[PDB]
């Protein structure tokens, strides 16, 4: 039974599970915790994107963003080589998707405006997509330290793969730019050991990761079968038996896909 499957990894991994794959065609819901809020951590890159897309034209994408020493305050593999050139809104993009870059996530907020830093016109943008369950209040670092049951900076499974049901299969954004995302998150460094891990090589899967304290570690995909059904797969963790400093462990996600999986085969 799943949701003893379930049970028993967040026992193995001393952790807190939360797991939701919308309804479709012929399936049920998956549901694990899934109202439950966990926090974004990088996950909240996928939805920044769509919302900078949305709110610009696509050459936007060729606006050269500068920046300096003083604004890489957090991971940033690409952005810290790039202080003096400085930064595209496009090569921003891909570096906060594929790289989970955090300055430059933190520079698209900023073009995105507006009070908090963009993080009030981010959480405006899911607003437009009926989630009135998310929120984001603060940049990197910050957003990914709230301490575990804080409502700061959280989603739910259900509320984020809602969100990203829309961004990549529905019609939230215009094929042109619906393409630009889901090319990014299929194209992901970082998730190889997470959602990908649980599903079989022949299925495609895009993603977005995400990694903080408190053991915290996260996965959004979207998955196509063979035959190219779709699935929005959510997987969010922490580990708040372990305080600040426990280990996300990335296992318990591709375990926890790898059970999903095995249901949508
Ligand atoms: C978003 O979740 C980011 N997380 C962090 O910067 C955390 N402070 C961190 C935790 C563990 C190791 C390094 C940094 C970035 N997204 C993560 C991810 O996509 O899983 C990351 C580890 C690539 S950094």
């Amino acid at each position: 039974d799943l949701a003893d499957r379930f049970a028993e990894l967040e026992r193995r991994y001393d952790a807190r599970l939360g797991v939701y794959v919308p309804a479709t065609g012929t399936t049920a819901a998956i549901e694990y915790r899934a109202d439950e809020r966990f926090a974004f951590c990088s996950t909240f890159k996928a939805p920044l994107v769509a919302a900078v897309l949305h709110q610009n034209p696509l050459t936007h994408l060729d606006k050269l963003i500068t920046y300096t020493s003083d604004d890489i305050r957090s991971i940033s593999p690409v952005a810290q080589q790039h202080v003096q050139t400085g930064m595209t809104i496009g090569q921003l993009c891909d570096a906060a998707i594929r790289y989970s870059d955090g300055t430059a996530a933190n520079l698209l907020l900023a073009d995105l405006g507006g009070p908090g830093g963009g993080t009030a016109a981010f959480t405006g943008y899911l607003r437009s997509l009926g989630d009135t369950v998310s929120r984001l209040d603060a940049e990197a670092p910050e957003l990914n330290r709230d301490p575990p049951g804080d409502e700061r900076d959280t989603t739910t499974p259900h509320a984020i793969a809602l969100v990203l049901q829309q961004l990549v299969l529905g019609n939230a954004l215009p094929p042109d730019k619906r393409a630009l995302l889901t090319d990014w998150m299929a194209r992901n460094t970082t998730g190889a050991k997470r959602i990908r891990a649980g599903f079989p090589a022949d299925w495609k899967v895009i993603d977005k990761t995400g990694t903080g304290d408190y053991g915290r570690a996260n996965d959004i995909a979207v998955v196509w079968s063979p035959t190219g059904v779709p699935y929005v797969v959510a997987v969010m963790s922490d580990r708040a038996g372990g305080g600040y400093d426990a280990e996300p462990r990335e296992a318990l996600l591709a375990e926890a896909a790898t059970c999903v999986a095995g249901v949508l085969a």
